[PDB]
Formats: structure tokens, sequence, C-alpha cells
RNA sequence: GAGUUUGACUGGGGCGGUACACCUGUCAAACCGUAACGCAGGUGUCCUAAGGCGAGCUCAGGGAGGACAGAAACCUCCCG
């Protein structure tokens, strides 16, 4: 039945910078040029002396795309990765992700003002009906025979993009 | 030189301690109450919100994941 078709719920991009300041506000404009929307700064939960991060200090930026624009950014991300992901990239909960080492390959032209940054592409899959565990009125679990496994996630990647999955 | 004062509790007194005004657990023996210089601790503060109300949200931790990134940075899902 068509009520089991795997789809892209959201594409969550993450640029975790080591420190704040001008170095962080440059990465915010990178996600704005790619996702076309204002990013969200993530403050540090705790303080780490070795990492050089203080509590409640913005160190990262993240976005999330839902509609056809999420498939656009994923296609540009999978093109840089040559449409091949390792078998361990797929989580047992049905999701997967990969890392991009430089945003210049995604379609953003390099400029001397802002530096080069690496993103963190993570795709959250789902079936039509996965919203029952997120709504407030009459919330319910998804179900055993309806949640996506690791096998269906890898098979979906080998069919929509015909990607290669290395052992 | 004159007058007066130089606390109390206290296994004598002094020294020490404050059991001297208060709070929690226990002692305490299933109502309450109940002693010892019994036991283990706290108090002379702090807060324009850490008061009041409404709304949304869910925590600790763990599993699986995801460029740098690692036993600990951030993103995601699941259990909780
Ligand atoms: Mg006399
Ligand atoms: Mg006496
Ligand atoms: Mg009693």
């Amino acid at each position: 039945n068509p009520m089991r078709e795997l789809r892209i719920r959201k594409l969550c991009l993450n640029i975790c910078v080591g420190e704040s300041g001008d170095r962080l506000t440059r990465a915010a404009k990178v996600l704005e040029q790619l996702t076309g929307q204002t990013p969200v700064f993530s403050k540090a939960r705790y303080t780490v002396r070795s990492f050089g991060i203080r509590r409640n200090e913005k160190i990262a930026v993240h976005c999330t795309v839902r509609g056809a624009k999420a498939e656009e950014i994923l296609e540009k991300g999978l093109k840089v990765r040559e449409y091949e992901l390792r078998k361990n990239n797929f989580s047992d909960t049905g999701n997967f992700g990969f890392g991009i080492q430089e945003h210049i390959d995604l379609g953003i032209k390099y400029d001397p003002s802002i530096g080069i940054y690496g993103l963190d592409f993570y795709v959250v899959l789902g079936r039509p009906g996965f919203s029952i565990a997120d709504k407030k009125r009459k919330r319910g679990v998804i179900g055993s025979k309806h949640r996506i496994g690791k096998e269906e996630a890898m098979r979906w990647f080998q069919q929509k993009y015909d990607g290669i999955i290395l052992p």
C-alpha cells in the first residue's frame, strides 16, 4: 500500500565550529546561502577546558529542510560524496548521514571574506504516518511493523539515488 | 583614687563545646508527645525573580548515528 513509502522527513545540516566570534558568524552565512533560511545558533551545554568552550556560548549553527528543497540540498551533498556511503553511516533507527569537508563543493563560490567550513549532512527518513508520535492531541507510538529499519534505509538509498554502499 | 561588674548549661570545676534562639533524618518502642555534652547534618542567608500568571516544552542517563570531533563540543533518531 502507498502508506509505507519511505520519504525524507527532514535534512538536518550542522556546522559545529570550535569557537564563537567572527569565526562563527561566517558559518551562519554559509547555511543561509545553501538552505535559504536563517540558521540557529547552538550554545554549549557544559564547559570544556580542552575544547576551549564555555557554558551557554554559541559554538555551532544548524538548519533543517523539509520539502523539495531538502532533496535539492541532499542531491548536492551526495554528488560531492560521489553517491557512495559506508554501511555504518545508516543507523538502526532508519536514518543515516554523511560529512562534507568543504562547502565550496556544494555550490557556494569561495570568497576571501569568509573561510572554508565543513558541514554535517544527516537525513531523517520516515513513512506517511510518522507524525502520530509528534502531535499533542492523542499521541501514540509508531509501531513495530511501521518503523524504518537499517535494511530499508540502505535499500532506499540504493533505489532512489542508485548509490553504492561499501562494506 | 572611688563605686561596681567579670552569663549559664556542664558525669566536680576550669579549658573545650553551645546540646542557650531555630530546621531535617533518627533515637521514639506504627496517633501526637518523649530525655542525655545521643547519632548524622543545617541556620543568622539568598531571590525583581529564584515572586505571580499563562503558554509551549521534557529531564538524568543510555543505544545507534553524523566532516574536523577524540573517553567528554554540536546535529539527528530511539529508549528513558
Ligand atoms: Mg567589690
Ligand atoms: Mg557555673
Ligand atoms: Mg510517635
